[PDB]
């Protein structure tokens, strides 16, 4: 029965105003492939909206080892990896994420959502904290208030604020902080060597989330502790399959026990289907080639480095970015999905970050670069967010 | 650093024993595809421990449909699909579940289990309330962990129970009871016609989950709401991929209103990528089937009739099962652990439940029907079981 849940969504009308000026561009239909440039309602438009840093959902190769995983596998397995629904690729995949990420162990998840929903719920409970980053993706504070423990915040990158507030924890209890590696918004990454300095003064545990840092920073990209070179001061290293990998699902890799453990525990492996076959052979394909050919990850950086220098030179205001995605200023809602629109209906997708994400002052478009993009393509993009901001007045 | 983590794990001992005492059969290693029977360490096994209950996964057609999806838009979209991962056969999708279970409208997730967190986390909030079956899916508890609403549970199809705790809340708050359509553990069916008659007298909100209806019960398959007659009594009918759809993923339908809200205001479908193509197309290709072919539906419930009958007339003592869930009582952990071991060992896959999920003495394994099963297969594990359970001496 709907009176009080009509009530309940009766306030929500930020979409239909959108709708009603002829600004609204969430859910814009894709037609193609996720490439550099992508088909919108039979158009070509420039994609600096996506994740796919290294360009390879296209790759024939992917693609092929995807469709002869279906031939040979089908189309799904049927059940949770606990029970019937764990095939030898499965685990010829988890060998390869361990041996990459210089870990014993690991255990897919079918998406890098339930991946932090999984060690996050499970592993602190009552009378135990978890400590996270105040901007770690909302899949972190899902998981977190999945578990039993008493879930703390401190201030982004603030390590005085980190090392404060796991002072005043009970000595008898367990802690573990948090943390994604490369934070999406604006691009920065985690202080990890003080991070982990701080954990090991107070015996906390530490995860490391690098949705967006594996293929993209690391030794051959193996992301954030390779970075650093910590790999030996980070518990549980997490990832997805969804960004760099081209595909679906993720991981959390880590010790043996503590990986058997979770694989038996949390409630996001337990009770949810396993990966799709084509899902695990293009992970596995992917992470194959981002190894193997060193060149993507080299093209990501020149593109990224081309396309920032190239929008601080037209007087563009950049957030704090350590890595592929660009936050461009623009500090007015209204002129966020202004701009992202006339972007869309001039040929160029960009993500827009409004209230209540971020404060109005702060609202933002965020232009985030693939290895496959080229010079020209940034440069047109460039051009024509140049216009727009000018249409705009920003 | 992991002093206190290792504390945390130190007590889980059961796997090890298991192990140990050459009983473990999680994660058993399947190297074919998900069918009647399967390979494991290079030998067949009768696989009697699967959600494919229309045996799909290993249709011709809906493998080249998602093939064909692969060639056609690559390996993943690489973004939410609130963003850049929205595909028009995304959209396409949705109308064709939005038109099979009535509803207006439909979002899709990329697991059943974020179909389960998205509504619950989001619609009910402070001052409101949650009303869960006792023995609902686990991301259905999940999900309304993530509300900020107050989660009340109530006796397992206990419509007096139901009633008694709505009767208790304060008027002026929202409500909604999610509830499993079949219930997967002892395979029985909500009653909803009373469900629904309680919720209409205190206005609240009714959602179902119908993982394990979809295919199986309802018009041509359209599950809980379809098998009562009772479409226009639920608000929203949740389902997944995973099971009868031989793929992965989920949805949740409802009134274009509250789906508008959901797609706009739920974690799970913001901040989560979406649903491969190949997962999209196998989808779309397994529901046209689902209507087009009745045979599987009926060979479905054929071979239920069969070897629910077949288990009855060997004494087994079996649940109160409405569904092709046929749960067979053994009642003591280590019998379950060792029957299931032995009928591996011997060629046929059950699932066994033990504590902690249920006390000991109601400890099952579950043995689950597809379609594609001949009734020879069927005779042959009912032969083995009768066997092994006199072995285990149950
Ligand atoms: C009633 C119900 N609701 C939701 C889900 C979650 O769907 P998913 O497995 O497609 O994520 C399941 C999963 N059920 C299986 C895995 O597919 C399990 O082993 O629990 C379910 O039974
Ligand atoms: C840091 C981090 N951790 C986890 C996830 C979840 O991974 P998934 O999108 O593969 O489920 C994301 C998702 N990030 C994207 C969707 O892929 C989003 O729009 O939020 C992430 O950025």
């Amino acid at each position: 029965s709907k009176g009080k849940l009509g009530e309940k969504i009766s306030q929500f009308k930020i979409v239909e105003e959108l709708k009603a000026k002829g600004l609204y561009a969430y859910f814009r239909p894709i037609q193609s492939k996720q490439d550099t440039e992508v088909k919108i309602d039979g158009r070509r438009v420039l994609m600096f909206g996506s994740n796919s840093y290294l360009g390879l959902t296209t790759d024939t190769r992917i693609i092929k080892a995807a469709q002869d995983a279906l031939e040979k596998y089908g189309t799904g397995c049927a059940g949770s990896r606990f029970l019937n629904g764990t095939l030898d690729i499965h685990v010829e995949l988890e060998e390869k994420l361990s041996a990459y990420v210089g870990k014993e162990a690991a255990i897919l998840f079918s998406t890098g959502f339930q991946s932090n929903l999984g060690p996050l719920s499970c592993l602190m409970g009552r009378n135990d904290y978890i400590l996270l980053d105040e901007r770690d993706h909302a899949s972190i504070i899902d998981g977190s208030r999945l578990s039993f423990s008493k879930v703390i915040k401190y201030g982004h990158n603030n390590m005085e604020d980190l090392r404060a507030k796991l002072s005043r924890l009970p000595e008898d209890s367990a802690k573990l902080i948090c943390t994604d590696g490369i934070f999406s918004m604006e691009g920065d990454i985690v202080n990890l060597p003080e991070l982990t300095s701080i954990a090991n003064e107070f015996d906390a545990a530490v995860m490391v989330d690098d949705a967006h840092s594996l293929g993209v920073i690391g030794h051959k990209g193996a992301g954030t502790a390779s970075h650093f070179g910590l790999n030996d001061d980070v518990d549980l290293i997490m990832g997805t399959f969804s960004k760099s990998l081209a595909s679906l699902g993720g991981f959390v890799a880590g010790d043996a026990d503590v990986i058997d453990f979770l694989k038996h525990n949390a409630r996001s492996v337990m009770f949810s289907a396993s990966m799709t076959p084509a899902s695990v052979a293009s992970t596995l394909k992917a992470l194959e080639i981002i190894q193997n050919e060193p060149e993507h990850i080299e093209k990501l950086w020149k593109n990224t480095d081309y396309a920032k220098a190239q929008l601080l030179d037209h007087g563009f205001d950049l957030g704090a970015t350590e890595s592929p995605i660009l936050p461009i200023f623009i500090r007015s809602n209204e002129k966020t999905f202004w701009v992202t629109k006339m972007l869309q209906d001039d040929g160029v997708f960009v993500n827009p970050v409004v209230s209540p994400a971020v404060p109005a002052e702060e609202s933002l478009i965020r232009f985030s670069l693939m290895a496959t993009h080229t010079y020209d393509q940034i440069d047109e993009a460039i051009e024509k967010m140049v216009k727009v901001f000018k249409q705009a007045e920003v």
